[PDB]
């Protein structure tokens, strides 16, 4: 599955239809996905992982920063599922973080603890693919009983990398979105819903 | 006037959500998800507690639609009221079309909120604001989940306005079913008529 | 299924490592049981209840005004439930009060056939439930259970044990979670013991 | 306030009273904090720590793995507060692992609001060696807030500034606090069997 696809015409919501940090009311444009919109979506991705990845040991992978919201509310609502169904099953989690001859993985245990294990790298956003692809390059060379992605988002955007994510969240157009830890230079992490920053706040926060 | 949803929304697809599977044939489309209900009424709860936060609210539940927007607003509410530094008491009662309109007497003196689930024609509506207004409250609002754009009908507190079309879900039914669906959502051809009277 | 068994000599919680309402404060001696344990239990209860009655189509009747919050959370679990299975069944809602006499709800003769779940905030003599069934049992519903967030142990009880329990309680009078003392206390997420100077002024 | 003071005597809960993880249904003996309580008591911290830390830009650093949930709904409610307020204030996060891996820039914390989030206290080494390393850096303040502080004779002597629960020196799990792992994907704090234990000992 796609996602959710968020059309590129897609206006947003009215900031002041909803509730926001109001010291980033002049650096965002529109609410682009609403906080509860993500968790109806992360609710049903749950199952699709479970249908998909249950049956064996699960590895969950946090890429951190930006993949710490929609990997704590995933795993809740897996964790739902599986204490209020037959079908169950463990689920160990780590977290990775890359380098701020080529990208260094911060922390993460032993690369032997994959091996033998339903692998999910559960991501922000989809790009370049650039990120994904180098996950997935670090987790196959320790031979996992099967590796999967997870992502928030996914850009309609010209990428070189062929392999597809396994659950999307939703499918977004190449606008630079921000919150539910997604940030710019640090900052809207502690955004709840996902929104469009406005050039004012582009210019405010620019590193 | 709330959040605008304009009649050309196309909504979503069943398939990328949780939804009962015995309603899957019955529905269309998921209209309005139930996280962003919950993000608007959010938004409402600190809104009315603007308007109403300074005495005692009696809020007042219209059954059998409202019951679900009437207890998360509450909840929200109850939220706020609880983390601030100054706290009001807050009541409640229920009102069906009227069936509970009995010792409706304590309503005097407190700022009542109505909460009502959709406003169509607007006579639900003026029915229980003639009805509130006799106890001589301290002040009477209406807040509905829904606003309709039909010629009929104006409510303080606004979730949504939709097309004239038919929704159900949230407690909203048709003929008693699908009020078991945390979304709203649009009724198919074949759920409009496995549900006829 | 007695639910989670509460002794005589719960000491419950300081009010002043929880959130409430500020002007509830001296009206209340601790909080008794935390709204966070009531969902916690909910939960367990609507995973009871679908097994027992997720066979045929449900009918969730709210007894008004205490039971409200209580059938509105346990419905909302028992909906988690119902769109995360492989198999799910029909379910309608109904409110009435009891005043005895019920007012409101729709026609009796609508629970006919159905698994009817009748959703109460306490049973204390059970004589409320206990005539409120001899009614409903009258219109041949397929099923009736009742789940009652709140059972007090006390020798006025006539006998009556309701079909899945939240909360098994001394005999404290409590309030919070849309249990009030005279309309009050409504507001409250938490079940607390109200104070003597908190029942004497509402 | 030292939080909420859970005795050495506490029997728990019966874990046939709650929603379960069937994977480890053999392997815990005992509910010892439902998830629920653990949300109310981090609502009430969320209003301390903002009402202490509330006047300048925070720095929410998370100690990984087992502080993760913790920290992960402690910011939740602190963000609530926040988008719910007039006068609202800059947040930014940061994780950490301990050796202390990759953070950010130790240099990012210099006259912030430092506010570390951790699972569990116990002998209190842990965070005199982190709050050694930060205070290097001149914060505009440190404050710790823990899950657990765990009552024990083997303790440095520290005091976080932000407690939720107050334990006996007995092993817990689930809440993202593991056992070599496992665990962590449970949302109650509880008490691992015997045969869980030797289940997943190394
Ligand atoms: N906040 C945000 N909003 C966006 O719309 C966006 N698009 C790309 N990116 C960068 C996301 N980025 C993922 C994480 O980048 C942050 C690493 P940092 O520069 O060390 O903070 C690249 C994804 P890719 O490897 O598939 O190209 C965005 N970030
Ligand atoms: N389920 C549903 N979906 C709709 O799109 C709709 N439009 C009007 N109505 C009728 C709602 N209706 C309110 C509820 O009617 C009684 C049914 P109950 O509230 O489910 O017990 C009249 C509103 P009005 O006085 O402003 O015209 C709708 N119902
Ligand atoms: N708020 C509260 N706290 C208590 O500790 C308590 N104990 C008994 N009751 C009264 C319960 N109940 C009466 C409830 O009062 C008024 C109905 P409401 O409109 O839901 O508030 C009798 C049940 P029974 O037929 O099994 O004896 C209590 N109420
Ligand atoms: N799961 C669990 N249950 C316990 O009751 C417990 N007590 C100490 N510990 C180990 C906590 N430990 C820190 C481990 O933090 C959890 C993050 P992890 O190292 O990734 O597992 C030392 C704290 P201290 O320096 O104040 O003595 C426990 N772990
Ligand atoms: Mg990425
Ligand atoms: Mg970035
Ligand atoms: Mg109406
Ligand atoms: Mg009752
Ligand atoms: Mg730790």
């Amino acid at each position: 599955s796609p996602g959710v696809v968020i059309s590129d015409d897609e206006p947003g919501y009215d900031l002041d239809l909803f509730c926001i940090p109001n010291h980033y009311a002049e650096d965002l444009e529109r609410v682009f996905i609403p906080h509860g919109l993500i968790m109806d979506r992360t609710e049903r991705l749950a199952r699709d992982v479970m249908k998909e990845m249950g049956g064996h040991h699960i590895v969950a992978l946090c890429v951190l920063k930006g993949g710490y919201k929609f990997f704590a509310d995933l795993l809740d609502y897996i964790k739902a599922l599986n204490r209020n169904s037959d079908r169950s099953i463990p689920m160990t989690v780590d977290f990775i973080r890359l380098k701020s001859g080529d990208i260094k993985v911060i922390g993460g245990d032993d690369l032997s603890t994959l091996t033998g294990k339903n692998v999910l790298i559960v991501e922000d956003i989809i790009d370049t693919g650039k990120t994904m692809q180098t996950l997935l390059s670090l987790v196959r060379q320790y031979n996992p009983k099967m590796v999967k992605v997870a992502s928030l988002l996914v850009k309609r955007t010209p990428r070189s990398v062929g392999y597809k994510p396994d659950f999307v969240g939703f499918e977004i157009p190449d606008k630079f979105v921000v919150g539910y830890a997604l940030d710019y230079n640090e900052y809207f992490r502690d955004l709840n819903h996902v929104c469009v920053i406005s050039e004012t706040g582009k210019a405010k926060y620019k590193a």
